[PDB]
């Protein structure tokens, strides 16, 4: 049953619940605190909007599109949201919470103190992003790309599955716990015990 | 002054001054070297058991398949040296200056290896197995294939010493992760 029509580029404090938005072009629409429970984005492009102090709950935004979008405070809860592609996007104090970001691409993206806790992370791309004071606390990051991503400050701790080549990523003062953290080592062709 | 197919036993020359001396297929047991100077000797196929050689001096001297067993060898400046398969077994080289030399392959097995310098040496397959490394300066040193088993107490820094396939004893090993500036749980 189709959604409501989004005639507005202003939006504030409005809920939007279970709304199927697939398919669904948003053109520099401008949301302010405003909360997305069971909604579906597939698909979408949310082109040239803004979110600022938003939440995400239970939504679906598996292969939007977020061409110059940009997420200020925002917060997804149990997202699925695969492929994604953030390279064009503005990110700020951006929180996940049990996402699922496999296939992402977050090349060059300013990430700093992002945090992507319990998130499933597979072959997601983190290339040239700035990901200081990052928190990936619990999240699987198997088979994603680290490769001149700034790394200082950032929280492993009980991550795993992740592959950092530390001559080409800056781990100081990172946080990791054992005994994933060995993994670090993997870089030098060394063998152990 | 040339020497060959000899055995030395408990030979002192401690403090003493040898000149352009040449050693081939020599023995030396328990003989007494402390502080003596080597101006321009030369040694191959030579083997040294129980034998002092503490703060021996050795100026533009040459050690060709030589082995130092159960030697005490503190304080030596091996800087100048001219060194091919040199092994150390069972001795003590605290103190002992290593600065940029060629050390391919050399074996210091079961040593006591406290506060030497192995600052620019190569150390590319060099067997450390079981010594204790305790405060000894690895800076700019190719370590290269190297061996660590069962050796303590070495510190290096991943980021200024290249230690492509050496090997590595766990849990030793973790101080590995020290040249990183992380904080481990």
């Amino acid at each position: 049953m189709p959604a409501k029509t989004l005639e507005s580029k202003d939006y504030c404090g409005e809920s939007f619940v279970s709304e199927d938005r697939s398919g669904q072009s948003l053109e520099s629409i401008r949301f302010e605190d405003c909360t997305f429970r069971q909604c579906n984005f597939t698909e979408a492009e949310l082109n040239r909007c803004k979110f600022r102090e938003c939440e995400f709950v239970d939504c679906n935004l598996s292969l939007i599109s977020i061409p110059q979008t940009s997420f200020m405070e925002v917060r997804f809860v149990d997202c699925k949201m695969l492929g994604v592609n953030w390279t064009s996007a503005q990110a700020g104090a951006l929180s996940f919470e049990r996402c699922i970001l496999n296939d992402s691409l977050f090349y060059g993206l300013y990430l700093a103190g992002v945090k992507m806790v319990e998130c499933r992370i597979h072959d997601a791309n983190f290339t040239e992003a700035d990901c200081e004071d990052a928190d990936f606390t619990q999240s699987d990051l198997k088979g994603s790309t680290f490769h001149n991503t700034k790394l200082t400050g950032a929280s492993f701790i009980d991550a795993v599955n992740y592959h950092i080549d530390i001559f080409h990523n800056d781990i100081k003062r990172a946080r990791f716990s054992l005994p994933e953290a060995a993994s670090l080592l993997n870089s030098l062709d060394i063998e152990l015990s």
